[PDB]
C-alpha cells in the first residue's frame, strides 16, 4: 500500500534526524490539515533559543502525510 511507504518513511525521517541543537532528542512537531510539520529543534532547545535570543535554529520542514497528492 503506498500510504504505507510513506508512513514508513516519515517514521524513519523523524528517528534518525533529532533536534538540530542538541543533536539527541526528538524534534518537536505538528499536524496541519493533511501534512506533519516537523520543527527543526526539540522543545527544551527551543524554549531556550527564545530565552537566549537567537533565531538561528528556528524553522521547519513540512510533509505531505499520504502517497498521493
Ligand atoms: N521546536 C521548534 N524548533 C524550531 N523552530 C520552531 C519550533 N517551534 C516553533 N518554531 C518556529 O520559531 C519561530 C518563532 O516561534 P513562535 O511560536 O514564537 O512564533 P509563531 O509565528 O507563532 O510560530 P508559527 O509561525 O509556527 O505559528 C516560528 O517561525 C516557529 O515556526
Ligand atoms: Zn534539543
Amino acid at each position: 500500500d503506498d500510504d504505507d511507504k510513506k508512513t514508513n518513511w516519515l517514521k524513519r525521517i523523524y528517528r534518525v534526524r533529532p533536534c538540530v541543537k542538541c543533536k539527541v532528542a526528538p524534534r518537536d512537531w505538528k499536524v496541519k490539515n493533511k501534512h506533519l510539520r516537523i520543527y527543526n529543534m526539540c522543545k527544551t532547545c527551543f524554549n531556550n533559543s527564545i530565552d537566549i535570543g537567537d533565531d538561528t535554529y528556528h524553522g521547519h520542514v513540512d510533509w505531505l502525510m499520504y502517497a498521493d497528492s
